[PDB]
Parts: C-alpha cells; sequence; structure tokens
RNA sequence: AUAUGAAUUAAUGCGAAGUUGAAAUACAGUUACCGUAGGGGAACCUGCGGUGGGCUUAUAAAUAUCUUAAAUAUUCUUACA
C-alpha cells in the first residue's frame, strides 16, 4: 500500500506524512458526507463520461456551447 | 479625263565597316511622356497645361487591477447519480 514509509512513535506526534495518510483517510470515508451533489457541471466528465450518440439531445449540446457560432 | 517620258526635285528603306552626341531605360544624374509653341542642322533645349505609364515606395509620442491557492482546483476511464 504505502512502502518506505516509517511510521512514528505512539508518545510522539503524528509526522506529516502520517497527516497526510491520515487526511486521506479522512477524504475518502467521511469527508463527502452532508450531501450528494447532482445537477452539477465537471469539466472531467466529458472526457471520462462521454455519453452514447443515441443518448445526445439538443439541451446538452446547448448546454456544452457547441450552438455559438462565430 | 487618262496613260507615258521627263531636266530638276522631296521623302523614305536597306547594307559594310566605322564616326560622332549623351537624349531614353536606375531618382538615367534636369521625372518621363501627351498636346501645343519658340529655338536648334539634328540629337535635343525651353515655355504652358495634362497624365503616372514616379513617388499608396504608405508602418507607434511609449506606461493597466483585489478574495477564499487547496483537507477544496489540478486526479478521475461509463462511474455515479
Ligand atoms: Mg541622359
Ligand atoms: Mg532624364
Ligand atoms: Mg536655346
Ligand atoms: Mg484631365
Ligand atoms: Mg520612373
Ligand atoms: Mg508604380
Amino acid at each position: 500500500p504505502y512502502p518506505n514509509l516509517i511510521p512514528s512513535a505512539n508518545d510522539k506526534p503524528y509526522s506529516s506524512q502520517e497527516l497526510f495518510l491520515r487526511q486521506l483517510n479522512h477524504s475518502m470515508r467521511t469527508a463527502k458526507l452532508g450531501a450528494t451533489i447532482s445537477k452539477v457541471y465537471y469539466p472531467h466528465k466529458d472526457i471520462f463520461y462521454p455519453p452514447l450518440p443515441e443518448n445526445i439531445t439538443v439541451e446538452s449540446l446547448m448546454s456544452a456551447g457547441v450552438h455559438l457560432g462565430q
């Protein structure tokens, strides 16, 4: 998982790298608590979750700004 | 009317090797050319207007701004929703 990391001793505080891994553990579990986001555009998803050609509407072409000519 | 000769006479073409000016073609060294006039043996020179087939070849008196910069965007592979 995370080789070549030397933990700290229980007496002494978290180190910077231990803090990083700790907040990663927080980020993957509890940071996303409270609400789910819906109907919001995320730029990366056009690249990794493009729709199928049959599912494209005029509205989604317009929201992408395809209609704006010179 | 028309043809044929004509003394004399005007122009023009060509050719051989040369000869003389420096007018044109470059800003051709006075922008060229068109028209017209005078001068000159002539090339050309000068006056007046016109044209560009010469100047469109045209190219700065200059100064620029504030919001969560990241445990948050940048990662992401049909996922979620
Ligand atoms: Mg000359
Ligand atoms: Mg001249
Ligand atoms: Mg004279
Ligand atoms: Mg005129
Ligand atoms: Mg000229
Ligand atoms: Mg010219």
